[PDB]
């Protein structure tokens, strides 16, 4: 009931990429009231846009950029390159700009004009690309770019790099730490999927049977052996199984609808006071489908929250009202 | 340099006002690189959007909220109200909605939009008012409320609060840990003036000789004794002097013109890479102004920077695009005499 808040860093920081990461991690409470979810489960949410730049990917755009010049893969001279239209391609132009290398974004003239401005704030060229090419059309002339210009640059390769995978050894290190050894459950809504796989890579070698959970979209469960389809959880669901994956370390696999993931994420900001973004609503909503589960009572479950809603006002996130108590919310969220 | 990312907090949080505060100081290197500029002054920037509505003002939506429930200003039945079309009514927000409070905000139809959006996800009552009507426009509406249903409503009052200049007497607490002691300048640009007096408050018990410079818009220079003026800076130069501001604390007063303050900003982001807002920029280009004068050589000088820039993405902050090397650019934002 006495509420304190947070102590001095006691650090100087001597750039923004050492502020990144040591992400907290806060107990949720207001969606969590339920008569079936114990009152000794825990369900804590560890929020990434925490970051410098709001999100999760600002630890894969430093560990990417920052390995590939101390390996000698990015030189003075060269450039970096990667063709995306979401958070990674902000994670890169934060590094390039402190690291002093030029980025270049390659994205379809289509997407994000928020993000665009954000990415040319930072100094990036972007390169426009054909919308009705989509990413594909992006990757292409990425590649086309490559080719007419060999040496010059540095593909951060977002998918297939283990730099990615391996910054969030650091996110697992949090969550043992933060939690006393005592988390027994991780929920992670699978994008690139670094953030599952190397959080349960590092979590398995401190302890076993840590219960990992993978979630994605309903409309679009590759990971689950269904087809790519349309779906609306901006963030995650790509549509391929990405080369970094590594299905040995995830136990199991939630699908989760479009619209329940937005209608979560409502939910917990009006109830918690958390402003989480569209795939944080699937991860929680499948990590308060666990916390209701008997075998569970009492453990401690962690949800990776990837972004904040700011970064969706645009979208359709918060344009849909909802219908009844908190309790018939929930009890919607949780049923059928 | 070898670069080291944060450790684990080691803490879990019941909730997430107690992730406010303890926000990161970090030095500038890009933006400092400037032959006036000698290579012995430290500058630092305290990033207060480090806050989880990614603004200082989280700071003092909680202490007002906070103490008002332990004095018993607040209490079961009545609502909040608070006439702002800035962070305040997010943090207003958020702050209700961890205590189960009603949290009604007022501002002019107008203003905005993209902050109505981010107050009803929050669940807050907006009501807004005519456009041409302006701020005070939603402040006479809170009055007719608050007239017309005495004792429903608790009234943040933002610039005559001092549970708004008492918030920062963490801040300054925080940058005294920080820096071990060290600080020699605190520069803050003033909105409510809760900031740079809660720190003058509480640094100058620490140790004499620490100069508390506020900032405030070159066309509305009214801590200066000038008459308000159109600006361009969100978040300060309000076109008064506030209620909790107390000019005793404060050493200097440097005026910022709107112009300059947005190209700095964009000149902290392409060149230390750290987004922070127009007011940001204004603060920023004042603490580099104290950081050439000779006097100041070798001392450790602190920014406030109470927000990002991607709250800033609809206003002209990155739409103009200066042509030129970064030494052009500095040597241009430092060019006065």
């Amino acid at each position: 009931e006495q509420i304190s808040i947070s102590s001095p860093r006691k650090r100087i920081y001597h750039n923004i990429l050492e502020t990144i990461g040591g992400t907290p991690l806060v107990e949720l409470h207001g969606v969590t009231e339920h008569p079936r979810i114990k009152k000794g489960t825990r369900i804590l949410v560890k929020l990434e846009y925490f970051n410098p730049m709001s999100s999760v990917k600002d630890r894969v755009g430093f560990n990417i950029v920052y390995q590939a010049i101390k390996d000698g893969r990015l030189k003075p001279g060269m450039e970096i390159i990667e063709s995306t239209s979401g958070n990674t391609g902000i994670a890169l132009c934060q590094a390039g700009a402190v690291f002093g290398y030029r980025v270049n974004i390659a994205m379809p003239s289509t997407m994000s004009v928020e993000r665009q401005m954000i990415m040319k704030a930072f100094g990036a060229e972007l390169i426009l690309t054909e919308g009705k090419k989509g990413m594909p059309g992006a990757i292409e002339e990425v590649n086309k770019m490559i080719k007419e210009n060999p040496g010059k640059y540095f593909v951060a390769n977002q998918f297939g790099n283990p730099d990615n995978t391996a910054a969030h050894h650091y996110t697992a290190n949090e969550i043992w730490e933060d939690t006393d050894g005592e988390v027994d459950i991780v929920v992670s809504a699978v994008g690139t999927s670094g953030t599952v796989i190397g959080v349960a890579e590092k979590l398995k070698e401190k302890k076993k049977g840590i219960k990992i959970i993978a979630v994605e979209p309903e409309e679009s469960a590759v990971l689950e052996g269904k087809a790519k389809g349309p779906h609306g959880i901006q963030g995650i669901g790509a549509g391929f199984i990405p080369d970094i994956y590594k299905k040995e370390f995830v136990d199991e696999i939630i699908p989760i609808k479009t619209q329940d993931a937005w209608k979560m994420a409502r939910a917990v900001v009006k109830y918690d006071g958390i402003m989480c973004g569209m795939s944080s609503g699937a991860a929680i909503l499948a990590g308060l489908k666990e916390a209701e589960k008997p075998e569970n009572e009492g453990k401690t479950i962690v949800i990776i929250v990837p972004s904040c809603g700011e970064r969706y006002l645009s979208t359709d996130l918060y344009k849909i009202k909802d219908e009844g108590t908190k309790i018939q919310i929930l009890d919607s969220l949780l049923n059928e």
